[PDB]
């Protein structure tokens, strides 16, 4: 990649939304987007789920009916799936590969989808759980393979009204991911490098673990929940990160109303993932499910300079914010950011805050304002003592530099929040000369 790989804390594109356009054209737009991304700076995407799923050719990927079909195969009315054929995807993955870039799968493995109606012994009623009809022929199934079974009744949750998977049991395991023939290892095969799990508040995390095991690569869990408690249990527990949806409601909290000691309290207090490990937490500003913060561009100013690992939404970057300020962001984040961190001042509508640099990061200091004026304050910022320091994002009108003396002290300045009019409400500070 061209900073910081995925392993590295590298920023991660979400290649997709909530019902991209079908006709089977999503790999090949993704493969089309690559070359920019990898110039913006991006070190890997995440990809919406490949296999053949119940809803055929409309389907987003969530209700995998045919883990071996990556849209090959004549099922469900159609070849290929939402996204594209087997080739497509594997030509995307190529792509990706050639500019040094990682590719995400999408793993939906709580549940499975569009299985036909069979006689169901421990429910004593029929269940959509026959699976022998896969045209891969891999990994069918029936209702021995879902809950309630044999083994018992359930897991720790469903997810629609679909079969629920039990991966207690052997056949399942050595499909998913326990041997060489695994829908793991399949994936893995075509080039696919790291993992987000979809769900994973619906079944136990020795499952991750014992996938990451066989298999390694970055991995992500889906765990929506914004006890920090529960979702660093689980990323510990199975050894994967995690999303921080704790933090995504917290700037939501704060940006969308000008409340950001709501935003520094949950830092402070643990009540975030990324305040209580940034090794685990992986922060967004929107996904394809959830989609609440009008106030974007503070939020990503937040996300690309503070600490944890960052993803951009296919849609905020495409469509709906100005593509240029994100990839200064990207590029703020990849040559600036980086080391511990500490809140210089804050108050309802003002965040600063400092990164003391690590590595060859030299550091940054933040600033935010959320209110309709420009915004400028005598700060404390002694990483910086007697420095020549540069605003990185242009925007307060162009060049501009300042001095901190060796007291500490700099009057700081933040443009006012006005998009509409070129005003973005961020400025960002480092040494003088980086680049
Ligand atoms: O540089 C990439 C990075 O940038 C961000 O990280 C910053 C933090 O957000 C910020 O708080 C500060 O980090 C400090 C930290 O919070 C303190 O607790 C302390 O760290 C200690 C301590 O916690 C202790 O455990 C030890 O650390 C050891 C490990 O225990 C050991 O296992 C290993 O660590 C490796 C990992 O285990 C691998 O997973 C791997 O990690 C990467 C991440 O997963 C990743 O997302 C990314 O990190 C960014 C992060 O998300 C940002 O928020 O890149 C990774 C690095 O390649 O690889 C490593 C390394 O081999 O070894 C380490 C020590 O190197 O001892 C600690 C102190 O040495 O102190 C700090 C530092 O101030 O600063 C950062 C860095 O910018
Ligand atoms: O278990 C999947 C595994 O089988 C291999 C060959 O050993 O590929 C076969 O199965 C794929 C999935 O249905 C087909 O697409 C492929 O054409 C077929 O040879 C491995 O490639 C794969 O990992
Ligand atoms: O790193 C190899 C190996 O470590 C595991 C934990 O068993 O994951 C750790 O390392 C990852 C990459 O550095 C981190 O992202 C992760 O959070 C951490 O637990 C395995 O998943 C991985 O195969
Ligand atoms: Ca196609
Ligand atoms: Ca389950
Ligand atoms: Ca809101
Ligand atoms: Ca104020
Ligand atoms: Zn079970």
């Amino acid at each position: 990649a061209k900073y910081s790989e995925l392993e590295k804390g590298g920023v991660i594109m979400q290649a997709f939304y909530w019902d991209v356009p079908s006709g089977g054209i999503w790999w090949d737009t993704i493969r089309q987007k690559i070359p920019e991304w990898y110039d913006a700076g991006i070190s890997a995407i995440w990809i919406p789920p490949a296999s053949k799923g119940m809803g055929g050719a409309y389907s987003m990927g969530y209700d995998p009916y045919d883990f071996f079909d990556l849209g090959e195969y004549d099922q469900k009315g159609t070849v290929e799936t939402r996204f594209g054929s087997k080739q497509e995807l594997v030509n995307m993955i190529n792509t990706a590969h050639a500019y040094g870039m990682k590719v995400i799968a999408d793993i939906v493995i709580n549940h499975r989808a569009g299985g036909d109606l069979e006689w169901n012994p421990f429910v004593n009623d029929y269940t959509w759980t026959d699976f022998s009809k896969v045209a891969s022929g891999k990994y069918t199934a029936n209702y021995l393979d879902f809950h309630p079974n044999e083994l018992h009744a359930g897991d720790s949750g469903t997810f629609g009204g679909y079969p629920d998977i039990c991966h207690d049991k052997s056949w399942d395991q050595y499909w998913l991911w326990a041997s060489q023939e695994s829908y793991a290892a399949y994936l893995r095969s075509i080039g696919i490098d790291a993992w987000r799990f979809d769900y994973v508040k619906g079944y136990a995390p020795w499952v991750v673990k014992d996938w990451l095991n066989w298999w390694g690569g970055w991995a992500v869990g889906e765990y929506w929940d914004t006890n920090v408690d529960a979702v660093l249990n689980w990323a510990y527990s199975s050894g994967a990160k995690v999303f921080d949806f704790a933090l995504y409601y917290k700037m939501d909290e704060a940006f969308d109303n000008k409340n950001i000691p709501a935003l520094v309290s949950a830092l402070q207090n643990g009540q975030t993932v990324v305040s209580r490990d940034p090794f685990k937490a992986v922060t967004f500003v929107a996904n394809h499910d959830t989609d609440i913060i009008w106030n974007k561009y503070p939020a990503y100013a937040f996300i690309l300079t503070y600490e944890g690992q960052p993803t951009i939404f296919y849609r905020d970057y495409e469509e709906w914010l100005n593509k240029d300020k994100l990839k200064n962001l990207i590029w703020i984040h990849e040559n600036l950011a980086g080391g511990s961190t500490d809140i210089v001042y804050y108050d309802n509508d003002e965040l600063i805050f400092v990164r003391n640099g690590y590595g060859d990061k030299p550091g940054l200091i933040t600033y935010i304002n959320l209110g309709s004026s420009k915004a400028g304050r005598w700060v404390y910022v002694p990483k910086f003592a007697g420095a020549c320091i540069h605003e990185y994002t242009g925007n307060l009108g162009g060049w501009v530099d300042k001095y901190v003396y060796s007291s500490g002290w700099v009057y700081l300045e933040a443009p006012a929040y006005d998009p509409a009019n070129g005003q973005y409400g961020y400025s960002v500070w480092s040494y003088c000369g980086v680049g």
